[PDB]
């Protein structure tokens, strides 16, 4: 019968062993011990001469594998991915990564985009705007169309990282909206200046509402996005013709999806702002992750925390965490797949393969994270009872 300890610990050296049918087997550490067992026994300390008392075999488990599972005491699930750009001016800029998973602190020096705060980055011989939604395409060759979108030729583009490319979500083109039959006669019973693609204005308590005519009814635009409209093609009109509410009011009223915002467009300066950053939040409860775009001056923790960092030598990434992490991702690969991962405090990620493994090593309730962060994590062995059941040659250290 089981008599309740199949996992011990040697007084003197802290050696593990575990009891494996009968017989002893030295074992790499806590996690392969729970996984052969089968559920997160804890050692129990004897002296040798009662290890001495069984049969000893080889040695089992993974010496890949993190020594136990811990994890931190996590109130939300809270992951930031951050490129820090080397010498954006020069000829040589560097785009360095952090992994950030523990709480941020957000001030003046780092903290999120406004709604008119823009960056100009390059990746892979193209350029994208980042904005607080994530990154658009954009062509800054085209003079014309850059201008009118709100970006100076005093705009220059600095490197993001792959990791950072993967993390953005492509939101589309930095771009109007493309305006089906422009130039061609409304059919809104608007006067026949007003041809599609056209901007017109109505007075109003709060001053002038611009709006664009489409070919299914009228929709308002703000007053960067009419003069965007204009200065691509004006229609012949010399200023927005001012119409009756009378007129207007009749008309279906329709939106028109334009990126633009209120405020003129503001291009952060890198070497000013030489991080930026992607963050990612989601506590228990929560229905979806919010996740919002930082640009700043350095990482948002504090200079304290700025030394606890973490490179592993085949990382792309330095990590920055408060403890171990159990992590639920879901990813289309291409198909939609969901997939467990231990992370120590060293920032590798291990596969947890099942449910019944999880539940071997202790670990239970894993928070959702982003899988676009936590993947750039070296990922080490696969935590499973199939590997940690394998004998070895070369007793632990
Ligand atoms: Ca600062
Ligand atoms: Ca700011």
């Amino acid at each position: 019968p089981h008599m309740g300890t199949s996992l011990f610990t040697d007084r003197a050296t802290n050696q593990l062993y575990v009891l494996l049918s009968g017989q002893l087997h030295p074992v790499y550490n806590l996690t392969s011990a729970r996984l052969v067992l089968g559920n997160p026994a804890n050692p129990a300390t004897v002296k040798s001469s009662e290890l001495s008392k069984l049969p000893m075999g080889q040695t089992v488990g993974i010496p890949g594998a993190p020594y136990a599972t811990p994890v931190s005491a996590g109130s939300t699930s809270i992951w930031t991915l951050c490129d820090t750009v080397a010498r954006a001016d020069s000829t040589s800029p560097v785009v360095q990564t952090a992994v950030i998973a523990m709480p941020l602190e957000i001030d003046a020096s780092i903290d999120p985009l406004q709604s008119h705060e823009a960056v100009l980055v390059s990746y892979q011989g193209e350029t994208w705007i980042v904005t607080t939604k994530g990154r658009h395409a954009i062509d800054l060759t085209d003079r014309a169309l850059t201008s009118s979108m709100g970006i100076p030729v005093t705009a220059r583009p600095t490197p993001i990282s792959e990791g950072m490319f993967n993390a953005l979500p492509d939101m589309g083109p930095w771009q109007l909206p493309p305006i089906p039959a422009a130039g061609a006669p409304n059919s809104l019973g608007l006067p026949d200046d007003l041809v599609i693609g056209s901007v017109f204005q109505i007075h109003t308590d709060k001053g002038p509402q611009y709006y664009v005519v489409l070919p299914d009814g009228i929709a308002q635009v703000n007053a960067t996005t009419a003069a965007a409209l204009r200065a691509t093609q004006a229609h012949g009109l010399v200023a927005p013709p001012a119409m009756v509410p009378s007129l207007v009011v009749r008309i279906a009223e329709r939106v028109y999806p334009s990126p633009l915002p209120d405020e003129p467009l503001k291009i952060v300066s890198r070497p000013q702002d030489p991080a930026l950053c992607w963050s990612w939040q989601r506590s228990a409860g929560d229905q979806s992750p919010q996740s919002t775009v930082l640009s700043g001056r350095h990482l948002p923790i504090s200079p304290s925390a700025m030394n606890m960092g973490i490179k592993q030598i085949h990382g792309t990434a330095t990590v920055y965490l408060d403890g171990g992490k159990f992590v639920a991702l879901q990813s289309p690969d291409p198909r939609y797949t969901e997939s467990m991962y231990y992370i120590d405090p060293q920032g590798v990620r291990y596969g947890v393969p099942n449910a019944e493994t999880a539940k071997s090593l202790g670990l239970s309730s894993p928070q959702n994270a982003p899988w676009e962060i936590v993947r750039l994590l070296v990922d080490g062995p696969v935590l499973s009872k199939d590997a940690a059941l394998l004998e070895h040659d070369t007793l632990p250290a």
